[PDB]
């Protein structure tokens, strides 16, 4: 006989464990009707501006406890290294800067997502779209935010949209009269580290499941800022199904979940490999950005059925901007999660000149081994994704190096807004590896000798480097904010202003820390952990 | 200032290009109301319930014109290969039998897909999904299809569910007061041909973005029963809004998008790189399965915005199961998709090796040890059917100090497994599964004696090839797709022989005639596919 059953089925399908805020004076935005026998919601639409814009702003600002507990965690467990000590507390220090609600945690303030869930019975008037979609534009517009979507004028003419439009607005009709939420200000560094593979039965035993475990992990690499919340997910309908879920649990949206699946095929998360993953993470050696035990805050593990025939595989990460907000509107009005405003509660080298010929900066590097932490002072030039695909096609037309790509440094990374009175806005390094393409060929043409960004890299860039005489310096990743409050000094856009954050920039910086990564003759960081 | 625009603006959102069939007396199901000076519409769950068993017949036995037309080009090009004309008369034959409504195109009879869009003011009383799933285990109850999902118990131990459900449910809520689909019966050979891929801006020329298509074209191969419908998505806000784009751009629901972008970003269709996909799916020479031209019957690309620090990309195929519908309820009752009736109006209207499979296996690996790749051979007599979770318990076995089977030493092994039977029928749907799938087998099982002589569908990996040159083994490739005709003119005798608890993956016995496949390896270390799919 027919029995339905729903692919999920949490034990707390309204976030009844989270801890939520009213909106004051907020009940006005709603009333509640009962139309043909049943109880309705009324919604005055500008109750989705007023939400997003709110949800959007102290996303930036603010942690949840779990995420603050893992760097707490990381700084007091004895068997943490001492790079993880210094990681997790550099992103805590941090987060204090980020909760005095001028800065944004991380430089990239993220793509707009919306789950959105709105009953049957539940009436905005219809154009909820559009009002969400004004609520980010005001988050975005009105705070020292970034603008990062990137609009395709044909396939390849590219322009920023100006505003971090468009959201990602997934908007499921569900049954009754309530509207709930799930916010995401989603980095593109952590989004790109969402990886789907198609798999068959002969996974599905312990031993290659676990060998799987291993292997895939380590090609999310410290490219993402770890500590990370690891989300894997087997099976699933569909590809899409089964990214859609990874990212929501990467959210600790399914925590409450049944743990046990049955003969209908629900969902079910599985503590067993959830501490499996988190064995493999401590294991591997790779820590927390340079080299320990905390490369995970914690794992997330989904079952979900699957065709016959297939078995789609899900693995997504939050990064450090671990940016979340649950909420909900009801008849008593708009509720919005309450993070954690007060993160210090939580918190329990070589100098080198940049003032100098570069080859007085590559000679005084060469003297140290991979692993050594160094200050940086003086100027580095800012660029990264456009900005080197220029210079590559000026070079191609014939075209020289240009003169700041021989200077000094090259820092991949780009800032968000400037609060006025401040020298600079939030101004984190971003992901080496988008530029591993460039390195040779920069290098071959007598510039980029030395790169600073976050990020494990490809083996070229290890050639590369052992073959010119170059550096790759890993910064911390992630702690966007303390750097531009304490380390960077002055901001100057150097060229391509068009494109935004991802114009080049002179900056002059003092005390700016970073790992020797890659050396010149052929030495890695990495070439252990993530081999 | 602040200017909203949504991402995808089709301009037919409601589908009016495509033709639709109101379900008699549906205005039964729908009322229309106005509250608070709004008008809405009351609909009976009963109409989903209807609605979804209706989509989820039909999608079995009848296709959509552009599909057709694509076996039609196949067979009318001067420029198709011999074999392309013969795979796409084959899937044509095979369409005509599908429509007979006793068989289903497929034995792979798919997952279960609804997207709904309900609007603001369309009211069901909220059970949606348990009303869908109603309509959904009717269809698969009650008609000659399978039941194709599998229930995780743990994490390893498995079962069927016995009605294939669960579906996947994506109901949307949007503007208005209608309620409108898109129904997918997706089979999970394409399925398994969805992939993602995280890129960057250096990908964003034109020599680079070619060379890429060229590269994960190949990796489609043949093994989700080609001619392809090819999406390509370029860019996207997430990995799985991308992945939902690329399903739904293969599906051609996004036919109507603009063809040119914006500074606000908005999804655009791009025709120039439709034709390069299809130029290089052309050239590959991979063919309709076989060598040829018509390895896809159209592309769909789809640029979309991206984060400036990312650029996912996604790739996915609908299979010869090309198999959805679109929908809508509104105040005048229940709409569905009319599909093609009539697919024998398609084919036209006007050189084999007979291998006698009921003689000794040494025998047949003999004979067929006398003939290229790419020899088309006509099998007749005895098949073993065996596929993933056999493959599985049959190793489980070895490794428990087992011997591997007698039955799996005495005939070719067809991975296969059958649709229900119809009464009175010798068998249902029965056609190949993806060959790849096994390839971990195949050298273990012939090194114990057995599995010498295997028969699916698609290219294999390079283990496949050497173990065949080891242990004189051989692959033929049945044609993908064409499990009607398969199981009405081919398939005599379907006998259950082991693990009947497996229910369709029970090991077969099967006997039949007239069964054509090519030889894809040989036992030299010859491989047909070696050139087009290197
Ligand atoms: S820089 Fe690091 S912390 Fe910030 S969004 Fe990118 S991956 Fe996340
Ligand atoms: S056997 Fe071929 S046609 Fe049938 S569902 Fe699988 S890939 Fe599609």
């Amino acid at each position: 006989d027919f029995h339905f059953s729903a692919i999920f089925q949490p034990t707390d399908p309204h976030h009844h464990q989270t801890e939520f805020a009213k909106v004051e004076g907020s009940e006005k935005y709603v009333e509640e009707v009962e139309v043909f026998g049943r109880q309705a919601l009324k919604v005055n639409p500008e109750a989705l501006t007023i939400l997003a814009h709110r949800a959007f702003s102290d996303v930036h600002h603010f942690f949840r406890k779990d995420h603050l507990e893992g760097w707490r965690r990381a700084i007091e467990d004895p068997e943490a290294s001492d790079n993880d000590r210094y990681v997790a507390t550099t992103l805590l220090k941090n987060a204090c800067i980020a909760a005095g609600r001028v800065l944004p945690s991380c430089q990239d303030t993220g793509t707009a997502i919306v789950l959105g869930k709105r009953g049957e019975l539940c009436w905005t008037g219809g154009e909820d779209e559009k009002y969400l979609s004004k609520g980010i534009w005001n988050a975005y517009r009105y705070h020292n935010l970034a603008y990062s979507q990137t609009a395709a004028l044909d396939m390849f003419k590219e322009c920023n949209t100006g505003d971090n439009l468009p959201a990602q607005l997934d908007l499921l009709a569900v049954p009754g009269s309530d509207y709930e939420f799930l916010f995401i200000a989603k980095g593109g560094g952590s989004a790109n580290k969402a990886y789907l593979y198609q798999e068959t039965k002969a996974l599905l035993n312990p031993k290659s499941l676990r060998a799987f475990i291993e292997e895939k992990l380590k090609t999310l690499g410290t490219a993402a800022c770890p500590p990370y919340h690891i989300a894997l997910v087997i099976g699933g309908t569909s590809a899409e199904m089964t990214m859609k879920t990874v990212k929501l649990a990467s959210c600790r949206y399914y925590d409450s979940l049944p743990t046990t699946g049955d003969k209908y095929g629900r969902a079910f998360r599985d503590p067993e490999w959830e501490k499996i993953v988190m064995e493999v993470a401590q294991k591997s050696g790779i820590g927390a950005q340079f080299g320990g035990k905390y490369f995970a805050h914690q794992a997330r593990v989904i079952r979900l059925p699957r065709h016959g025939a297939s078995c789609p595989v899900g693995l997504a990460v939050s990064c450090s901007a671990d940016r979340q907000i649950l909420a909900h509107i009801n008849k008593s009005g708009i509720y919005i999660e309450q993070l954690e405003q007060n993160p210090a509660q939580y918190l329990p080298s070589v100098k080198v000149d940049l003032k100098r010929p570069i080859d007085k900066v590559r000679q005084q590097l060469s003297q140290y081994p991979v692993g050594t932490r160094v200050m940086l002072n003086g100027t580095l030039i800012v660029a990264r994704d456009i900005a080197h695909a220029k210079i590559k096609e000026m070079m191609d037309n014939g075209e020289p190096l240009p003169e700041y790509m021989k200077t000094s440094p090259i820092y991949y990374a780009g800032p968000a807004k400037t609060p006025e009175g401040y020298a600079s806005g939030s101004f984190g390094p971003t992901t080496a590896g988008r530029m591993d393409s460039y390195v040779d060929l920069f290098q071959s043409h007598g510039g980029s000798y030395i790169t600073l960004a976050k990020g494990n890299r490809s083996k070229q860039v290890t050639d590369a480097c052992k073959k010119h005489g170059g550096f790759y310096l890993g910064s911390i990743g992630g702690p966007a904010a303390i750097l531009a409050k304490d380390s960077i000094k002055q901001v100057t856009c150097l060229a391509f202003p068009e494109l935004g954050m991802e114009a080049v920039w002179k900056i002059e910086v003092e005390d700016f820390p970073a790992f020797i990564v890659v050396d010149d003759k052929g030495n890695d960081m990495y070439s252990k952990t993530l081999a």
